[PDB]
């Protein structure tokens, strides 16, 4: 059976304000509002948290039973919908450890993992996969492209006990690999020898012998060691929405934190998969109704 650590779909009207907590680190944070937007799959179902104010920082968070991903898979899933035609704005989530003051959440609050799309002009159009490791928030070496249109898109991060990850957009893989490879967590395995130097007596000839070419010998880095527990965090307790938007209107929906890939895939088919086709159809009616 799959452990559902967190599931949020905003289905019981206003009762979401009991689960979600507004930060007070700043006086002028933006308002989140329950909304399904101007076009949708289903009026009631596709209701989520919409950013309501232009040029504002955002800070809302939801807590759940503290758990650890030690020895098991972690899956973070949600849908983002940039209904506004977004110029610049984050669409990512943050997973925090235990002992976060929800009422004090800001950009510098120490998180475990940040995952999701970030857009700022044509220049920045990427999915962030950031792990907190030994005091450093390390960004993925892989350039993953985020979605920029007005429709709902599903973002999924899978993290496994064997230090492997996967990123899915719309239930299809876009990036894959191992944590050690696609981030710079560890020091390089093979440094150059700090005890060696040329040979001004080195002979670069093969005249008609003593040969080779001077390649500075590499040794094992004494301060390198494998870390099998990179994937592992001692506690996740809070999912935070900590963002900056210029043009507001982004709807977040269908959050899932789980330990099961199959369930996350199935839940995605059951949520984004149900939305996308009725959503596209409604926009097409509004757009042809705008022209003709
Ligand atoms: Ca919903």
């Amino acid at each position: 059976d799959p452990a559902i650590y967190f599931k949020e779909q905003f289905l019981d009207g206003d009762a979401w304000t009991n689960r979600w907590v507004e930060s007070k680190h700043k006086s002028d944070f933006g308002k989140f509002v329950l909304s399904s937007g101007k076009f949708y799959g289903d009026l009631e179902k596709d209701k989520g948290l919409q950013t309501s104010q232009d040029a504002r920082f955002y800070a809302l968070s939801a807590k759940f039973e503290p758990f650890s991903n030690k020895g098991q898979t972690l899956v973070v899933q949600f849908t983002v919908k940039h209904e506004q035609n977004i110029d610049c704005g984050g669409g990512y989530v943050k997973l925090f450890p235990s002992g976060l003051d929800q009422k004090d959440m800001h950009g510098d609050s120490e998180y475990n993992i940040m995952f999701g799309p970030d857009i700022c002009g044509p220049g920045t159009k990427k999915v962030h996969v950031i792990f907190n490791y030994k005091g450093k928030n390390v960004l993925i070496n892989k350039d993953i492209r985020s979605k920029d249109d007005e429709f709902t898109h599903l973002y999924t991060l899978i993290v496994r006990p064997d230090n492997t990850y996967e990123v899915k957009i719309d239930n299809s893989q876009v990036e894959s690999g191992s944590l050690e490879d696609d981030w710079d967590f560890l020091p390089p395995k093979k440094i150059k020898d700090p005890d060696a130097a040329k040979p001004e007596d080195w002979d670069e000839r093969a005249k008609i012998d003593y040969k080779g070419t001077w390649i500075h010998p590499e040794i094992d880095n004494p301060e390198y060691s494998p870390d099998a527990n990179i994937y592992a965090y001692d506690s996740f307790a809070v999912l935070g929405l900590d963002l900056w938007q210029v043009k507001s209107g982004t709807i977040f929906d269908n959050f899932l934190i789980t330990n099961d890939e199959a369930y996350a895939e199935e839940f995605g088919n059951e949520t984004w998969g149900v939305t996308k086709a009725a959503e596209k159809q409604m926009k097409d009616k509004q757009d042809e109704e705008q022209r003709l």
